[PDB]
């Protein structure tokens, strides 16, 4: 898969010269609009829509699509503004479309954005079900971009607790759990399809409020890659105490996926991470906990690169 | 299909209040960024990709995707800036991806834009081939939006000649012509799959040059809807002399599709239309003909709404 994709990525990178010394030049991708940067991001829901089809429950899949886009905008400090959607279907089912629209409205409400357009394509010779994707745009001032460059040792890492499972980990979870257990298996009070369909969490409001009130050095959406999303932020290392394995991640880990790979695939209870100075710890926790449960995770340390999960004995 | 889609469109319109008195408020969709409007548009290639799969020729389908997006941006006078793509595949074929990338590069070159991101989703339980879509953003100053409000009677309509077929008409053309004739049928020097796969034309450069040099009252991308795209521009009517039926449109019209519906579905030889004052006619034709063959079509007339195609005896 990776080999084929490099062709598209390499071709797109050659088009950057077409905006040289022009408005909107690229430099989330960040577009130079002189007065600000325009952040742009693109993501689909993936195979989580297969669980939605299996149980005829589509009213939260639009929350997932919006969440994957707007959470990647706030990574760089951008305020999400608008989103356009791409919906490709085999057949136009009125009742499914009304379900999808409810999740799109609620997701746009939490993210504080407007859904300003999109395309619905009925292609039964092409799609065998439902495919939902989207593109989001945000705005960030040029001196407010959160790059992670200001992350220094002794900075504190704070995690905001997650909700649902992302697309990459959901492929492994479906493939590992559905044949053995079935979608109707009850695990720890929730049926398996509920664990797999539960929408991911939208972090726009607590993060925008945090950035407005607190000195922030780093922002990481814990999506595909797990703690690897934290590693790309800085050349320094981390020393974390991740929360106990719990929920659906306990069942997956019980079913043979090694610890080292769990933290590289799933969010493991933390959906978003912030990095503030030592002194801002209590300010930051107090703001974020108005919204979701947030908690101290670890610190930035001097030994470069590696992430050391103390209470597990894992290194990434 | 229409009934189901209204649910998504009505839900998206309710989210507009979420940007009230905020940056990027909606008002192509146009986003109020104070210093300018950001135009945003979304479109996929549709079933033209089925012809590409049938003949293993994917090196122009990316031209189509970019053309459908950037031609809808310049409709309002916006300069296209960037594009992100959504590619959903059954299998990641390296050779097909290298083909697609060539068309994306060449299309971005003609449109003068950068491809700044996107998502490729390998979902074999979801796609049975290839699905290519995209979103484009452009910029237009607030006092430069071409709305069509300045269109008045005696204004001259100029058409820029088209290239290929759009997605809506391609569905009718495949369905009408492929069973009777086969993709290998030679019609007027080109095989049928070549008529159906030929990319649509990118009009960014001649239109941007026109808007910079000439007083322009109206801009219409002749896409899905045919001459109906001209009708939405103004409450006044039109009196046109469309070019003779020719090329693949001759074979379709020979195969039973009525004249009135041809001008409502296909581009009929004109891919883009501009409306300038009477006095600008020769200035405008001289600029556009540096790029593609452009020609006088008709005029705006006083009798409201209806489009009268003189040399056919059709009214729309
Ligand atoms: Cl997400
Ligand atoms: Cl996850
Ligand atoms: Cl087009
Ligand atoms: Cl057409
Ligand atoms: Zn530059
Ligand atoms: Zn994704
Ligand atoms: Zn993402
Ligand atoms: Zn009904
Ligand atoms: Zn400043
Ligand atoms: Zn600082
Ligand atoms: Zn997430
Ligand atoms: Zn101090
Ligand atoms: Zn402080
Ligand atoms: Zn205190
Ligand atoms: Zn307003
Ligand atoms: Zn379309
Ligand atoms: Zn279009
Ligand atoms: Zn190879
Ligand atoms: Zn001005
Ligand atoms: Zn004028
Ligand atoms: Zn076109
Ligand atoms: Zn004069
Ligand atoms: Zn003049
Ligand atoms: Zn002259």
């Amino acid at each position: 898969t990776a080999k084929a994709l490099r062709a598209i990525i390499d071709a797109a990178r050659r088009t950057f010269k077409f905006r040289m010394n022009k408005i909107g030049e690229p430099g989330s991708a960040l577009l130079d609009f002189k007065d600000f940067y325009l952040a742009i991001t693109t993501d689909g829901v993936g195979t989580k829509i297969l669980v939605a089809e299996a149980v005829n429950k589509f009213d939260t899949i639009g929350i997932d699509m919006i969440a994957m886009n707007v959470n990647d905008l706030i990574c760089v400090g951008a305020e999400p503004v608008a989103l356009v959607d791409y919906l490709a279907v085999k057949e136009p089912n009125e009742d499914v479309f009304q379900q999808i629209a409810k999740g799109l409205y609620e997701g746009a409400k939490e993210a504080g954005i407007a859904i300003v357009g999109g395309e619905t394509a009925v292609m039964p010779d092409l799609i065998n079900g439902y495919d939902l994707a989207g593109t989001a745009v945000g705005i960030v001032e040029k001196d407010k971009v959160v790059t992670g460059e200001k992350i220094k040792p002794d900075d504190i890492v704070i995690g905001i607790s997650s909700s649902g499972i992302h697309s990459n980990g959901l492929t492994l979870a479906r493939k590992l759990l559905i044949p053995k257990y079935g979608l109707d298996y009850e695990y720890n009070g929730k049926k398996l399809w509920e664990w797999l369909l539960e929408p991911t969490r939208i972090y726009v409001k607590p993060i925008l409020k945090l950035i407005n009130e607190v000195e922030v050095h780093g922002l990481a959406h814990i999506t595909g890659g797990g703690l690897l999303n934290l590693k790309r932020l800085t050349k320094y290392g981390f020393e974390l105490e991740m929360p106990p394995i719990d929920g659906i991640f306990k069942l997956i880990y019980e079913n043979g996926v090694p610890l080292e790979e769990m933290f590289r695939v799933f969010n493991m209870g933390v959906g978003f991470m912030v990095i503030v100075p030592q002194e801002e710890k209590e300010n930051a926790l107090q703001i974020l906990n108005k919204y979701y449960e947030s908690f101290e995770l670890g610190k930035v340390i001097k030994e470069p690169e590696k992430i050391k999960v103390k209470n597990y004995g894992i290194t990434l």
